[PDB]
Order: C-alpha cells, then sequence, then structure tokens
C-alpha cells in the first residue's frame, strides 16, 4: 500500500506532465496522495496562471465576511458578520492596515504560534466564495474554470445526465482569516491554487480517520452536535493542532505559498490560516473514484449548510433516500 503513513507529498510536474489533468491526479494517487487528504502540486517553471496581478484591484467583494470568534484559544467556533461592499483595492489597503497586518514573526512556525494563542482575540475581514476566475484564457494547463464539470462525471460514469454547472470562487485573505474544519460539498475533491500574497496553513486529517475528527467535534462542541448530526458542515468549528494532538487525532500540517496548487481528496477534512493579504481561486472537482464517496457522504438536514443549486441533483441521484429530508433543509 502506498503512502501508509498518510503523509501530505508534493508533487513537481514536468510541461509535459502538466498537460492532462485528470492522468496527473490518478499518478498522484497511484503514488498513495490521497491517503493524506491533501496534497501540494508545485506547477513546472514555464508555467504561469496568467501574465501578470497588476489590474485586479476593482474586482468587488460585495459581502466581506468578518469572522467572530467564541469560545477558547484551541477550540472555537467563528460566525460571519456581512460588512459594506469594497473593491480587492479597498481590502488590500485594509488587510495591510495597522489594525490588520501580519504581525512581525520569525518564520511560519512562529506565525503559526501567533495564530493559536491570539486568533480568537481578533475578527479579521475574508473575502470568500466570489464567483469567477483569474486564470488567463490562454492557460491551457490546469486552468480552474476549464476543468471537465461534475456533473459530466457523474454522465460519464453512470449514465445520467443532470443539471447544474461547476465554476470557480475567489477568495481573498488576511491575517488571520480561517477556514473552518469541513470536507467539501458530497467529500468532492477541490483544487485550490494561491494566485499571490501570502501564504496559507493547511491541516488535514486523513480521508481514513475522518470519523475520528467527527467524534472529537461532537464532544467539543456538544450543543452544535445535539443540534446536527452533520454539523461540520456548516462550517464554523476550529480545532487546534495541540487539541488534536492531545486527543490522538492523525493530522499533518502543511504551508501553501503563492504559485502553488493544494488538492484536497474525497472525505479529507482541512482547516487552515491565512498569513496576510493573500487571493486564491478553488473548484470542485470529481473523478471515478469519487462516485463512492459521494453516495456515502453525510448531510446537514437542519437547515443551517445551505448549499448551490448544483448539489441537488447529486443528492438526488447518488442518496436518493436521505434527498426528501435533505431539501426541507435547503427549503
Ligand atoms: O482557501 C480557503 O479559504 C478555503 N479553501 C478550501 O477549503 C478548499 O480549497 O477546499
Ligand atoms: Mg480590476
Ligand atoms: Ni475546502
Ligand atoms: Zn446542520
Amino acid at each position: 500500500a502506498q503512502n501508509p503513513n498518510c503523509n501530505i507529498m508534493i508533487f513537481h510536474p514536468t510541461k509535459e506532465e502538466f498537460n492532462d489533468f485528470d492522468k496527473y491526479i490518478a499518478y498522484m494517487e497511484s503514488q498513495g496522495a490521497h491517503r493524506a487528504g491533501l496534497a501540494k502540486i508545485i506547477p513546472p517553471k514555464e508555467w504561469k496562471a496568467r501574465e501578470t496581478y497588476d489590474n485586479i484591484s476593482e474586482i468587488l467583494i460585495a459581502t466581506p465576511l468578518q469572522q467572530v470568534a467564541s469560545g477558547r484559544a484551541g477550540v472555537f467556533t467563528q460566525y460571519h458578520k456581512k460588512k459594506k461592499a469594497m473593491t480587492v483595492g479597498e481590502y488590500r489597503h485594509l488587510a495591510n492596515s495597522k489594525k490588520y497586518q501580519t504581525p512581525p514573526h520569525q518564520n511560519f512556525e512562529d506565525l503559526e504560534r501567533k495564530y493559536w494563542k491570539n486568533r480568537i482575540y481578533n475578527s479579521p475581514i475574508y473575502g470568500a466564495d466570489i464567483s469567477g476566475s483569474l486564470f488567463d484564457e490562454n492557460t491551457k494547463q490546469w486552468n480552474l474554470g476549464h476543468l471537465g464539470t461534475i456533473q459530466d462525471l457523474l454522465e460519464k460514469e453512470c449514465g445520467v445526465v443532470i443539471e447544474g454547472v461547476n465554476t470557480p470562487y475567489l477568495y481573498f485573505g488576511m491575517w488571520k482569516t480561517t477556514f473552518a474544519w469541513h470536507t467539501e460539498d458530497m467529500d468532492l475533491y477541490s483544487i485550490n491554487y494561491l494566485h499571490l500574497g501570502e501564504p496559507k496553513t493547511w491541516y488535514v486529517v486523513p480521508p481514513e480517520h475522518g470519523q475520528r475528527l467527527e467524534r472529537l467535534a461532537r464532544e467539543l462542541f456538544p450543543g452544535s452536535s445535539r443540534g446536527c448530526g452533520a454539523f461540520l458542515r456548516h462550517k464554523v468549528a476550529l480545532i487546534s493542532p495541540t487539541v488534536l494532538k492531545e486527543n490522538g487525532i492523525p493530522f499533518n500540517r502543511i504551508t501553501q505559498e503563492a504559485g502553488e496548487f493544494m488538492v484536497t481528496f474525497p472525505y479529507g477534512y482541512h482547516a487552515g490560516f491565512n498569513h496576510g493579504f493573500n487571493c486564491a481561486e478553488a473548484i470542485n472537482f470529481a473523478t471515478p473514484r469519487w462516485i463512492d464517496y459521494g453516495k456515502m457522504a453525510s448531510q446537514c438536514s437542519c437547515g443551517e449548510a445551505r448549499v448551490t443549486f448544483s448539489m441537488d441533483a447529486f443528492v438526488r441521484i447518488l442518496q436518493p433516500e436521505r434527498y426528501d429530508l435533505w431539501k426541507r433543509g435547503q427549503d
């Protein structure tokens, strides 16, 4: 069995290997990459996402989200307070202001210590989930707006044609902006490209051990667990590495830098934080190996998780027994 310790693997494809996206994902899996839940892909030196980032300041963040924490430093939830619209140029200036800028630090490890010590005492503002793309249309390799769609994959594997679309999303971050512990909708893959700016630190639980994280989360967030049998779908709960180690939960960590891709694999729980002003692009995708995970994915039916139009068909076809209850949670 490849990668039996479930370590995060780092790949360096050549320009030739970068041509065929599906083939490269299957390659990485042949080497055991999925066992970690997360992999890093460093593009060949010849590749670029676009020519420059000099002209992005007029992109609108219609609903910036202020991430307000409650709890203790290593075990907290966050809620998202909506703020007034602002442009990327306005947000960048805000991120660089004395109130929000990255503090002085020695290295990534020191910054990670500071994040876990101090996150809860601040409320950073995140531009998340903005439909759009920063890939040049002429970038032919690993262009996250030109991937094969999940609807087409389900149709190819299962024969059923379904409605829905699959487009990328932009994320504009600042120091301490936080992504809570989650798997993807329908336990899909994700791919994330850090276009510019400061790093993003990731934490991940191997898919084979995801239920250990879920059981800890039910212990640590007992009211939320009574409210919903899949409350991590709400994407609000944070647990620090120190707390995970105290409770014996298997996990790994890695820092993504600008110019790097990360892939999350089906049922790989992940969480993390941004180091400073940055912009990332991410999208979900599927492969044949996903289908079995999609059929078994948990679902939130309490009303909180509320998701895209396109998840309807995935539930309806892969999880017909759950469909009626889930759809009630959508309405
Ligand atoms: O970058 C972020 O804030 C969160 N991204 C992801 O969870 C991802 O790409 O799957
Ligand atoms: Mg612009
Ligand atoms: Ni994710
Ligand atoms: Zn719920």
